């Protein structure tokens, strides 16, 4: 039956959208499911596979947030620590005054989703920080933010003393188990890597851009995403570091209605509504800035959520502790966020 309603939910969706190739991967009771469709390469006519590499973009942000639970717990940074402690550079500056879990969860008050074009260098990067300056209540107003992620992810990666690519390639995916997640595809995988297609159909793949790694650069295959949400049900399997991360990235530290704010991780109450799964994608929550209140119902019962783009690829992940189910879904083109939840809606809540 897991076969049957993935096609009977997902698959339609290659049709409508002229969707060249999907994966979609189901895991329950520490059972993995991977379903195949189409081509990761329309010229090339190469199916999709459990070898094949798609680009998570902003789930990307799930591991920056583990990177960062895992640093934490190592004792390399403190959430209350300003960016200005490791990157000495910006250290009296007035980004300095906004704190690291500021930073990953979006409430500077002054950051947008991009970057401006003009920034692209290292030193263009460093200036724009040097002269970052404030705008909204510190820690008071959620704009979700590539910059300020990214800003966060950067420090992390100066708090371990290693590129943030490497922290990634080194640390974070080995002892998540992830044989074929990269930061940068090498050579031999390049082979196995999918093209994404934009809305004319034409082949592409993401641009370099800044901070872009710790913001929307991770590419993974089905298999990995499913060990990954394998951790996420499970980490008191992992080593001490990981499962540490891993519980770090699960904690609510804010609502914005009935969207509560993790790291990486947005969080809701279990069972949720379809329409509450939706409106945390909604143009207000993504686009708009909106001011967040405390915690008030602590969620007994938990479920997690978070989608991804680049131009040519979408991605969703959810998990649900509790009935120990979660599903993954690749593309190779962006389709609305809005087909992505309700489809995984359908096929979770149809398998208890
Ligand atoms: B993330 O995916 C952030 N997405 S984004 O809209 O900032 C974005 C889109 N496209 C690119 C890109 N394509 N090729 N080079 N870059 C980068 C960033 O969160 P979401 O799911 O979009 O809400």
């Amino acid at each position: 039956e897991i076969k049957k309603l993935v096609d009977q939910n997902f698959k339609p969706l290659l049709e409508k959208y002229d969707v060249p190739g999907m994966a979609v991967g189901v895991i329950q009771n520490n059972k993995k499911y991977e379903m195949y469709y189409g081509l990761q390469s329309v010229q090339d006519k190469k199916a999709v596979n459990s070898n094949t590499i798609f680009e998570l973009g902003s789930v990307s942000k799930l591991f920056t947030a583990t990177a960062g639970g895992y640093a934490k717990n190592k004792g390399k940074i403190s959430f209350d620590d300003t960016p200005g402690k490791y990157w000495k550079e910006l250290k009296n500056t007035p980004i300095d005054q906004v704190n690291l879990l500021q930073l990953a969860t979006y409430t500077s008050g002054n950051l947008a989703l991009q970057f401006p074009d003009e920034v692209q260098t290292d030193q263009q990067v460093l200036t724009f920080f040097k002269d970052w300056k404030p705008k909204n209540p510190i820690g008071e107003y959620r704009q979700y933010s590539n910059p300020s992620i990214g800003l966060f992810g950067k420090v992390v990666a100066l708090s371990m003393n290693k590129p943030f690519d490497q922290v990634l390639e080194k640390t974070i995916f080995p002892a998540l188990g992830l044989k074929h997640s990269y930061v940068n595809v090498p050579k031999t995988q390049m082979q196995n890597y999918a093209f994404g297609y934009n809305q004319e159909n034409q082949p592409i793949r993401v641009n370099p851009g800044p901070l872009d790694a710790p913001a929307y650069g991770v590419k993974s295959t089905l298999p990995d995403m499913l060990s990954f949400i394998h951790a996420n049900l499970n980490p008191q399997k992992y080593p001490t570091d990981i499962q540490r991360a891993i519980n770090e990235t699960h904690q609510g530290r804010y609502q914005v209605n009935t969207m509560y704010q993790a790291l990486g991780w947005e969080e809701f109450s279990y069972p949720a509504t379809l329409q509450t799964l939706l409106d945390s994608n909604s143009e207000q929550i993504v686009m708009k800035p909106n001011k967040v209140t405390a915690i008030s119902k602590e969620p007994s019962v938990k479920m997690y959520h978070k989608t991804g783009s680049t131009s040519g690829f979408g991605t969703y992940v959810v998990f649900i502790p509790k009935e120990n189910i979660g599903l993954v879904m690749l593309t190779n083109k962006r389709i609305p966020n809005e087909e992505r939840i309700k489809a995984a809606y359908v096929v979770l809540n149809a398998i208890k």
